[PDB]
């Protein structure tokens, strides 16, 4: 016979909780000694009466082992000897059970085997709840991966039945141990039951507002309309897609609810009071943010600053002031931000550096049906362009690629006259850039367009403005990219940010955990990048894009935001989100086998592109070797029953509304699902670090980056045209998002900009030893160590003095896509998943 010693790690739920975590021997381990949790092995070669594989007997935890040489903060580790014997075969999983009515986050089991064979390890990193809660013993495989093939024979029903366990059908309200991955539309950010002014519209399962499915939660529907679904302080994510921390400061999450529901009213209160002023008054008033800060009652200042997470965040003086970290926009020089050559520059390595097309005709046209603005160009003439540079002929700059531009026309106009009904003013907006000898771009002329003069049909009413360095016309142009900002400020943060990134993925997170088993090597590959991301997701849902949410108040769109982007989701397609595929589809690239990466840049000064490539690069190769490492033909990708029904159910499911776009991927190549994993690993690591991490150091000023607009453009010599004259300041500040919305923003995306201290980067990063494939594992090191490499060469670029736009007039070197970083405001660091 034999005893096969086993080491359980696992953490106490107070140590990971953040009532517990408020503030970060005596044994209390000693709760876990009785018989308080069973452990039972499963045989992965030996199989009982029929294919199901032999369990042992159930042993329960015997002492505590006080140190491993790798233990861990926060951890617990126990020993468990089980009876095992030659002919019981080798233990391929095992099933757990919580008798103590607290739950535990089990780590993993290590087992110091008996027949030839190295020790078996199992990575699990779960949240057990009391064996009473669930019929089904939470089950936990090794740390072998194998093919659908569910490979030991034995085993093979454990690997299916877990998998139904996962889906559980669509039926019933979740419960919060529950682990059930299940689809829905998004019906539940709006408030019907709280007046038909706060319903909001269903965004999927449409024609008019198609959009990617979201975590099913299954609360009962509203009173007012059945369609919709009830509100609730808790949206339900699979149990484990929520991550805890260590630490009371990495609960960014956290921060961000609390900001929402104490900070807002709490802050509110001393305007809507008067201990102080509703509106900045000078540029001077603006700056003072981040040097005294707004003076705030004593009172509430004693209640938003002990509360959990908004702590150093938060910037006090001890009482009344409310200091703002300087953003990094304007510690060098606070007026670099006004340069034409700083706005286009953010066109390339800003918080949006997405968007900029290269002219193909002139002038620009409209994507727009049969009104006029959309059946014949915008209002930019030949004879608009070049003010005393070069001197070529609109034709002659097209020709060789130097003019760019800047289209935020189509999205808006449709809801224009709406958004224009309320204390907001906005316009359609246009620009055209000219790519300088010099190696950069200049704003050569805007367009401001508003809706119809008269009716609809033909409802080009445009205005298109020049770039002026002197006197009122300089105030005027100011206020004229201004225009521009609040129109891209408001398309990041909807589409760039929250669709392109955080919406999209949630359909593959859910996709992958119904079908792949924890087992399958693609799951392997892919679960790293989904770490957190329905949990910020659903608070998004609930204090982030909903009816009456940060957004929809902080925002150009207003109480539209969300319907607009599922508008804009109309035109998504998943393989133009890689990006060579988008360089290409935008004109700032062309195929050219000879360069470095099978393509040419237009621009080649453009920061985010030249580090992009780079590391796209590196990630395709990487999942590439992975991949090949796993597939022998094409044949055995078109036989693995978990990945075909995963990739069928998230273009049918999860994104159900194009599954019959003609783009999507067949999963019948190899080729087909490298190019599917590096999109979606790009998407989730990336893309989102480029577009989300820049906010504050580049939005940190709401004066650079305007979230909405109150004011039309002051006409030829009214009083609003005199002030703007005696005080084009204080004409700015009425233009722009007011000061108590201005408080807001800052407040969230200062966190929104963040590192958590536990972020698991990129950079080779993973929890523990996910595979026992050691090729697998060589290949991961080597895709870390080409990071490396990476990270170094961007340095270099930084250096570089030929490259200007990688720091611009406001002297930022572009840091946002270096692999490492070390926690906090950084400007810099990708993340391996869309973590906040
Ligand atoms: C605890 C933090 C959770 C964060 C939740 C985030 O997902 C939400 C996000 O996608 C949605 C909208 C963010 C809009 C910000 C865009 C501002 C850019 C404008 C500029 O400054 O120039
Ligand atoms: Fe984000």
């Amino acid at each position: 016979g034999h005893k096969i010693k086993g080491t359980v790690v696992l953490m106490r739920k107070n140590v990971l909780d953040v009532n517990s975590v408020t503030s970060v021997t005596l044994d209390t381990l000693t709760a876990f000694l009785g018989r308080s949790v069973s452990l039972q092995l499963i045989s992965a070669t030996k199989a009982d009466a029929n294919g199901k594989g032999k369990l042992g007997k159930a042993t329960f935890l015997e002492g505590i082992i006080t140190s491993l040489p790798t233990l861990g903060a926060g951890q617990s580790a126990f020993k468990i000897n089980f009876e095992w014997d030659d002919g019981s075969g080798i233990p391929g999983a095992f099933y757990i059970k919580n008798f103590m009515q607290t739950e535990f986050f089990l780590v993993s089991l290590t087992l110091e085997d008996i027949p030839n064979h190295g020790s078996i390890h199992f990575v699990c990193n779960s949240w057990i709840y009391n064996a009473k809660l669930f019929k089904s013993d939470r089950i936990f495989f090794a740390n072998q991966t194998y093919l659908p093939s569910e490979t030991p024979a034995p085993l093979v029903k454990y690997r299916e039945e877990e998998l139904h366990n996962l889906r559980g059908d669509g039926t019933g309200e979740r419960k919060e141990w529950e682990r059930i991955y299940d689809y829905d539309v998004y019906n539940d950010l709006g408030d019907p039951d709280k007046g038909e002014n706060h319903a909001r519209p269903v965004l999927g399962g449409n024609d008019t507002f198609p959009y990617p499915r979201r975590g099913r939660t299954g609360r009962k529907p509203t009173r007012k309309d059945p369609n919709s679904e009830s509100r609730s302080n808790d949206v339900y994510l699979p149990r484990d897609e929520a991550f805890g921390h260590l630490k009371s400061s990495d609960f960014l999450t956290y921060g961000l609810k609390s900001v929402s529901q104490n900070v807002l009213p709490l802050l509110q209160s001393a305007f809507d009071l008067n201990f102080t002023p509703r509106e900045f008054d000078s540029f001077d008033e603006v700056h003072g943010l981040y040097s005294g800060g707004i003076k705030l009652p004593t009172d509430i200042i004693s209640k938003i600053s002990p509360l959990p997470v908004l702590k150093e965040i938060f910037r006090t003086d001890g009482e009344q002031a409310l200091k703002f970290p300087p953003p990094k926009v304007i510690q060098v020089s606070k007026s670099a931000w006004m340069t034409d050559e700083e706005f286009a520059r953010e066109m390339l390595a800003g918080v949006n550096p997405n968007l900029i097309r290269c002219l193909k005709d002139f002038p620009p046209r409209s994507k727009l049906d049969s009104q006029v603005y959309g059946d014949h160009t915008s209002q930019i003439t030949k004879e608009h362009l070049e003010p005393n540079l070069e001197g070529l002929t609109v034709d002659e700059a097209i020709q060789n690629k130097r003019l760019f531009l800047l289209d935020h026309h189509d999205p808006i106009m449709p809801y224009l006259r709406r958004i224009n009904a309320t204390s907001t003013k906005a316009y359609a907006t246009r620009t055209i850039l000219f790519l300088k000898n010099d190696g950069t771009l200049r704003p050569l002329a805007i367009e401001l367009s508003l809706p119809h003069p008269q009716g609809d049909q033909s409802g080009a009413f445009s205005q298109v403005f020049l770039p002026a360095d002197e006197g009122v016309e300089s105030s005027i142009w100011l206020l004229a990219k201004a225009y521009v900002v609040v129109n891209d400020s408001c398309y990041h943060q909807l589409v760039s940010h929250w669709l392109n990134t955080h919406a999209v993925v949630e359909p593959f997170i859910i996709a992958t955990n119904r079908h792949l088993s924890v087992v399958h090597p693609i799951y392997k590959l892919l679960h790293p990048h989904y770490r957190d991301t329905m949990n910020i997701n659903g608070l998004a849902r609930l204090s982030l894009v909903n009816d009456g949410g940060v957004i929809e108040q902080t925002f150009l769109w207003g109480r539209y935001s969300v319907e607009m982007s599922a508008v804009v989701y109309k035109d998504w397609v998943f393989t133009d989100q890689a990006l060579p595929a988008d360089l290409i589809k935008r004109g700032m690239a062309i195929e050219d086998p000879s360069c470095p990466h099978g393509i040419r840049l237009v621009i080649e000064d453009y920061p985010y592109t030249v580090d992009g490539l780079e590391i796209w690069d590196a990630i395709k190769t990487w999942v590439h070797e992975y991949v090949f490492l796993y597939y022998k033909s094409d044949d055995t990708l078109r036989e693995d029953p978990e990945l075909q029904a995963c990739w069928k159910e998230l273009v049918e499911v999860g994104h159900g509304d194009k599954k019959n776009e003609p783009w999507w991927p067949k999963m019948q190549t190899r080729e087909e699902l490298v190019e599917a994993c590096a999109i979606i690993i790009w998407t989730a690591s990336a893309l989102h670090a480029a577009v989300n991490f820049g906010q504050y150091p580049y939005g940190g000023l709401i004066l650079n980056r305007p979230t909405l607009s109150r004011r039309f453009m002051p006409e030829k010599g009214s009083a609003e045209y005199e002030e703007l004259r005696k005080n084009p300041q204080k004409a700015y500040l009425k233009t722009i998002t007011p000061k108590f919305q201005t408080l807001i923003d800052l407040s969230v995306i200062e966190i929104l900009s963040r590192h958590a201290s536990d972020e698991v980067y990129l950079g080779e990063r993973d929890n523990p030893n996910w595979t026992s494939d050691t090729r697998a594992l060589e290949a991961f090191k080597r895709f870390g160590n080409k990071l490396a490499q990476i990270e170094n060469k961007l340095s270099e670029r930084n250096n570089d003095e030929k490259l200007r736009n990688r720091c611009g007039p406001v002297q930022m070197p572009y840091t946002l896509l270096l692999p490492s970083s070390k926690e906090g405001l950084t400007f810099r660091g990708i993340p391996n998943s869309i973590s906040i």
